[PDB]
């Protein structure tokens, strides 16, 4: 269908209730266009607080979950917890978890299927490493990632794909609209070819490299990028700028 | 002087506002010995609500946290954040994190120092597996597990040691009181041998095995047993029975 601009605010391990509410206040208060779908992903202690403070206009996403509703999982929260609280999205397969917490493609795939079954929308992340990029293996990886995911979705309608060149954000660089456009174009083409063009055309593929207030227009501008997974910049008023990018 | 009876209740990935609220309710209104020290480990998503509703006498513990104040750690929580919702404890190195999630000896240790360094009370977890118990490598394992914590502790006053007889979890095995005692007594010898008679003396060793209204009194009577880290029974009112065990 005629795919809606999506913008995700990934707060990571940042903020406290004071600082954050300030954020939210500023948000709640800002002028943003529909055209753009917005969602904030808060640290879990903050989730409820945030759903509470955030306007219905704005969706709330948990930055991770597990694939079982209950149990002997010390330290984990469940899709049902998430839901309980009123969040409706879970960010999954994030680079930091893939890489610092060693989450597997299998493990991620199961979180996707569980999250879906439980009725929460998902923004799933793929991306290659500098060395992956440099070996000339980007495609293979990003595709491996993506199928792992795909093999687990039943319903692409509560699904967003976030392409994150890991390879890039903390090492300087680019993630030039052009190198970004390219992966976006092949993914979509992948999906097309391994799923359906129906799916291919309904799914929002958001750009997740280092987006900014300066940046965004240029990226947004591109043909196959449907939005962004925003990090650092999601913590400042600049996000409004990003939200209202395509414009 | 004497060592204060500790009862930590670990909710794991269990509960909703409605049911948790219910229990907060039963807990709040019971009469618990002032002699005992109680803390509840709620899922991250429910720490604030927990904090908000638990009676002030009752302590609140996060079930995990990361080595840093802030950062690019999607899906993590910092002690700082704990401290913000007003929680005072963190449970670190729990056999699920250890074996379901791969947390290592060194990670756990890094965690401990950070947690202490920021003001929380740390409930560190150590325990051997059957394969280990079996091979007779028990001391070996828990002593290297302890060693790693120890090298990151400077003030043992905000630390509680929790032994978990993993070899007795879903193994089809049943640990005895005597087994508990033995290990506990061995943990305490290690401490006066490697740290100080004082630390040994002052430090609580709580049992992390299975506890109920039913095994609870024998256990508490054990001499090196200074409380417990309660799983299952923490979601129920028998939890009040377990709290008011030792006189």
């Amino acid at each position: 269908a005629p795919r809606k601009f999506f913008v995700g605010g990934n707060w990571k391990m940042n903020g406290d209730k004071k600082s954050l509410g300030e954020l939210i206040h500023t948000l709640n208060g800002a002028k943003l266009s529909a055209d753009t779908e917005v969602v904030c992903g808060a640290p879990s202690i903050y989730l409820d607080f945030a759903r509470q403070k955030l306007d219905a206009k704005i969706g709330v996403a948990a930055q991770n979950c597990y694939k079982v509703p209950k149990g002997a999982f010390t330290g984990e929260i469940s899709p049902a917890m998430i839901k309980d609280i009123g969040a409706a999205w879970v960010i999954l397969g994030h680079s930091e978890r893939r890489h610092v917490f060693g989450e597997s493609d299998e493990l991620i795939g199961q979180k996707v299927a569980h999250a879906l079954a439980e009725g929460l929308g998902v923004i799933a992340c793929i991306g290659e490493k500098l060395d992956e990029r440099e070996a000339g293996i980007t495609e293979k990886v990003v595709f491996e990632q993506t199928k792992a995911i795909a093999d687990n979705v039943k319903d692409w309608s509560k699904v967003v794909l976030a392409y994150e060149p890991v390879w890039a954000i903390g090492t300087g660089k680019t993630a030039t609209p052009q190198q970004a456009q390219e992966v976006h174009e092949k993914l979509r083409g992948w999906l097309k070819t391994h799923v359906s063009d129906a799916v291919a055309q309904s799914t929002r593929i958001i750009y997740g490299g280092s987006v900014t207030g300066g940046n965004c227009k240029e990226l947004a501008s591109q043909h196959d990028v449907d939005g962004f997974l925003v990090g650092g910049a999601s913590l400042k008023p600049e996000f409004v700028d990003i939200i209202n990018a395509k414009h």
